[PDB]
């Protein structure tokens, strides 16, 4: 049960409602730029406004969730999207969310949003979603 | 897109968003009881509140779409759910909804949401859905 002042904040965060909650999606191009697992250091502190912002209207539980194409070794893909969500995870922490309340997945290949078959489909598949789980 | 005190009533109001929009399904046993396309009364007391509790956020557009299992002629399904679809419009319009704003369909039984093969799944797939469209 999400009362409207916390739905409105979710909206003013960019968040969208999906089938498992309300969902922010970001790809791994603004997340991380040309680094592996560690952020940008803006993306990092955009990261912590939003956590900062969801915990204010007691909104404390998220799900993290990574994302890679399929180009490339499959069990390769699989780690770095589970670090890359672990790494958002961190700043969620830190911003003052309960590890309990924080799950973390490598979903790698297998859930694309976009065509592999394309360079910018490929680049759209790389993408950590942040969940709050709702039904 | 819908405010985040709207959300909330389409919420309470019992809608899921689907793939379509916010979705609220009833059965047509409910609805209906043992008549054709009459609106049993209490049913048409169900739907006039629900109507109002839209109408009060300027929730003011609905798409009303009849469903039947896949038993019988698929000719008189289709009219049958139409006609059904069209009855729960005339109570939206009684209650203030302009008739403009409200789009009617009979799908028949071509988007079943269970299985026609037991009475369970058949009674499930005769239905009237509301739908406000979104995103």
């Amino acid at each position: 049960g999400l009362s409207a002042e916390q739905i409105a904040v979710l909206q003013e965060q960019g968040f969208e409602l999906r089938d498992e909650g309300w969902e922010f999606g970001m790809s791994s191009k603004v997340l991380f730029g040309n680094n592996l697992d560690r952020l940008n250091p803006d993306s990092r502190n955009t990261l912590t406004k939003i956590a900062r912002a969801l915990l204010a209207v007691d909104i404390d539980k998220v799900r993290l969730e990574g994302h890679t194409d399929n180009y490339g070794d499959e069990g390769y893909n699989q780690k770095l999207s589970e670090r890359r969500a672990e790494s958002v995870a961190a700043v969620f922490r830190e911003a003052g969310m309960p590890a309990a309340n924080i799950e973390v997945r490598g979903l790698g290949m297998s859930k694309p949003v976009a065509d592999n078959k394309t360079r910018a489909g490929r680049s759209e598949n790389r993408r950590v979603a942040i969940i709050v789980p709702a039904e």
